[PDB]
């Protein structure tokens, strides 16, 4: 029955203090010099950046005085070039408890060919940026779950969401489509009675893109409108206390419009199983997007400081912190 308390599971709202106190707990400046310039380097998947883009995730998830479990998940799979290895990233709180949140980013980079480098500063470096953040302003407020609802949170840095060659089902998502499968294997938790990894995740929050400046993000899926909901109540709530910079209410992020179409990301492969998604991907995409001026120069600070402070509410009003 435990699977179905996600259906069910309500926030607990902060008060307007304490949206004062996450709000000068966390500082983009710390972010942009500690956990997001390391990773603006060439790093797809089996390359020098790949690891020490890796090794300095959990470096820094490691400083915290949280107890975070981490896991390299690395495994084989076929490319259009041959068998490659891939290494995703799983940092845990409360392994042992039954139902996780996950906060998802894809630490990746895409293979290109003048004089610059593909560093994919919104395609994944800045999302994968303020996971680390969020995680680093958040540690006193997380470090109250290490003593002891089963729920608790979960951070993901996929591997190799990049196509090789030319983007298809089979080039695509290779460290979450092996993700997902593994997870769906995993007997969760160690009791291992009729339940998998899979089923102990709450809801997906995969952030992809972030960094530019003016973002629309539609809501995607009926299951998690509710959650988009809680979005837009504490993006307004953070602008009425006068949390946000450069925000105006009429051009905001969290907008209610639908989304048609469907666009593939490393949610898909979780999707296909029945795990809540809320796919925080803007449309339109960054004009950036898949250019070499995806770069630092072309990010909004003001943007991405605004968003760190509404995705560090959301997750301490899910987790009931
Ligand atoms: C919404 O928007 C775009 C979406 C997509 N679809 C949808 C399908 C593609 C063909 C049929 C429909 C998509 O599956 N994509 C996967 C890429 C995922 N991925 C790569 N790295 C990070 C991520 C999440 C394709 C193009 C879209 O538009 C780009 C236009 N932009 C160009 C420059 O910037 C401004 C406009
Ligand atoms: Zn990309």
């Amino acid at each position: 029955a435990w699977p179905e308390e996600k259906n069910y599971h309500q926030p607990a709202i902060l008060n307007s203090s304490a949206l004062r106190q996450i709000a000068e707990g966390t500082s983009i400046s710390e972010m942009w010099q500690n956990d997001l310039q390391p990773l603006l380097i060439e790093r797809y998947p089996g390359s020098p950046g790949s690891y020490a883009a890796r090794q300095h995730i959990m470096q820094r998830i490691q400083r915290l005085q949280a107890d975070w479990v981490l896991e390299i998940d690395t495994f084989l799979s076929q490319t259009p070039y041959g068998y490659r290895s891939f290494s995703n990233i799983i940092s845990t709180l409360n392994p042992t408890a039954k139902r996780h949140l996950v906060l998802a980013c894809h630490y990746d980079s895409k293979y290109f060919s003048n004089n610059r480098v593909f560093v994919g500063a919104t395609d994944s470096a800045v999302p994968c940026a303020m996971m680390l953040e969020l995680a680093r302003a958040l540690d006193k407020k997380l470090l109250s779950l290490k003593t002891v609802p089963d729920l608790s949170l979960q951070l993901i840095f996929f591997d190799g969401e990049e196509a090789f060659l030319h983007w298809s089902p089979q080039d695509s998502l290779y460290g979450s489509r092996h993700l997902a499968a593994k997870m769906a294997s995993t007997p969760h938790p160690p009791g291992a009675r009729g339940t998998s990894q899979l089923h102990g995740m709450d809801l997906l929050v995969l952030l992809d893109l972030i960094g530019a400046p003016n973002p629309t993000f539609p809501n995607f899926f009926p299951n998690s409108a509710r959650w988009f909901e809680r979005l837009q109540a504490i993006e307004h709530e953070l602008h009425e206390l006068g949390l946000l910079k450069d925000h105006s209410l009429e051009g905001r992020y969290f907008q209610n419009y639908s989304y048609g179409g469907v666009i593939q990301d490393d949610h898909i492969p979780f999707l296909r199983r029945g795990v809540p998604v809320l796919h925080l991907i803007p449309s339109p995409f960054p004009e950036v997007w898949h250019t070499m001026d995806d770069n630092e120069e072309n990010l909004d600070e003001s943007t991405i400081d605004n968003l760190n402070k509404i995705l560090q509410v959301f997750v301490l009003e899910y987790l009931h912190l």
